[PDB]
């Protein structure tokens, strides 16, 4: 904290930095303009950024910005790829335009494809973003069950993005929509991952009959950084089951070579370069990040903190079970169901539903009592909504 740096950003310029191991990292704009990944900075507020936190603040038009605290590293890059992300959007936005001339109309989608750490989840933040400050609302599509930015692990989520992203804790988690996949990778279940997307894609054409905003408003589909075999083709039913008008290909030539051949001809395809900010994470870094989404679904955040339920339930009062290729399988309490989430199906009885139902949310089994027939569970509210508990694969060390 009594270590300060300055910097001056020339226009269109990122300052690029990491904040320490143990040190939190606070970023003030003190003059000019600038954007975090789409959403605007306001002049002379605090940023407080927590440890191992990957930034780059971006300016249109100049700024000067100040950092205090200890950062690993800290820099001006003067190349960056974002009058591409700009282009995108405003491709996007004229097609909203053309379509919208037709009075109703529905919106342009994207899919986002490519593999890890190419800044793919970064890019369609800044692009949901960017349709907001458009004053359209889009449809963020999270694809990525190994990383979702919307709910929980092993979840395929669709949010409706009405806000810009806070620039600490990303965009508002307000009533998504959530499919329970139940496993980190599509690897584990490539069928039933495959059905689920499916099944969002149906559920989200029905709910855009009814809000016109959200229609016009398009999709912005981040997928996972499966690639390669079987990840391929799934990228290709991604593209069918949604639609799709654009497929933008992050830093992956031969990816894009392939989707030119077998994607219809309406489709443009459009190949990007990842941004010389973002790096290769290591596997433990995913794993370490995966526990950390789970605490921040139950506990919330820094600015804002949410505050779980620890209550027993009684096994009689619950149906547990587990989907697994595509079966329905009833469980029996056992000690193995300690330390995974559980999904409150929205489905009413433990059947065919379960399957293709959306969840109400997520708990965390924290004890299980099979001498007295009770488990604890962490739980974001008073009451369980559901009777129904879908097995997760996921499971979480609080
Ligand atoms: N221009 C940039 N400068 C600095 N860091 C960045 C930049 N773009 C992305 N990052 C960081 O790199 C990390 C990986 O980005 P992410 O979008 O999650 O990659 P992917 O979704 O393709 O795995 C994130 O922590 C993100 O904040
Ligand atoms: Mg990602």
């Amino acid at each position: 904290e009594e270590n300060v740096q300055e910097f001056v950003l020339k226009e269109d310029c990122e300052l690029r930095f990491a904040a320490g191991d143990d040190s939190d990292v606070c970023l003030e704009l003190v003059k000019g303009y600038a954007e975090i990944f789409g959403t605007e900075l306001l002049l002379n507020k605090k940023y407080t950024f927590p440890a191992k936190s990957r930034v780059a603040a971006f300016t249109w038009k100049g700024a000067t910005i100040e950092l205090v605290g200890t950062t690993e590293s800290a820099y001006v890059a003067e190349s960056t790829p974002m009058v591409i992300y700009l282009n995108i959007h405003a491709a996007m936005e004229e097609v909203r335009k053309k379509r919208e001339e037709q009075a109703k109309a529905k919106g342009p989608r994207l899919l986002l494809v490519g593999p890890t750490d190419v800044g793919k989840t970064t890019v369609s933040r800044i692009l949901c973003n960017y349709s907001v400050r458009q004053g359209r609302t889009p449809i963020f599509v999270e694809l990525d069950v190994g990383q979702n930015s919307v709910s929980v692990p092993g979840t395929v989520a669709a949010v409706l993005v009405q806000k810009t992203a806070d620039v600490i804790d990303g965009f508002e988690r307000n009533q998504p929509i959530v499919f329970n996949f139940g496993h980190t990778s599509p690897s584990a279940n490539l069928s039933l991952y495959e059905a689920l997307f499916k099944e969002m894609a149906t559920t989200l054409n029905a709910q855009i009959q009814e809000n016109d905003e959200a229609k016009i408003g398009g999709m912005i589909i981040n997928t996972c950084g499966w690639v390669d075999g079987e990840g391929y083709k799934c990228i290709v039913k991604a593209a069918s089951a949604f639609e799709v008008d654009v497929v933008i290909v992050l830093d992956h030539e031969r990816l894009y070579s392939d989707l030119s051949k077998e994607l219809p001809e309406f489709v443009r395809l459009t190949h990007v370069p990842k941004s010389g900010g973002v790096e290769q994470r290591t596997g433990q870094i995913r794993s370490k990040m995966r526990g950390e989404n789970v605490h921040r679904y139950f506990y919330g955040t820094r600015a804002n903190n949410l505050y779980p339920f620890t209550f027993d339930v009684s096994f009689d009062d619950v149906t547990l079970c587990k989907i697994g290729e595509t079966k329905l399988v009833i469980m029996e309490p056992s000690a193995d169901i300690k330390h995974h989430l559980f999904a409150f199906s929205r489905s009413t009885k433990a059947d065919e539903n379960v399957l293709k139902s959306p969840v109400f949310g997520f708990c965390l089994v924290t004890e299980v009592d099979l001498e007295k027939r009770t488990m604890s569970i962490l739980c974001p509210q008073r009451t369980i909504p559901s009777k129904v508990l879908v097995f997760s694969d996921i499971t979480h060390l609080d």
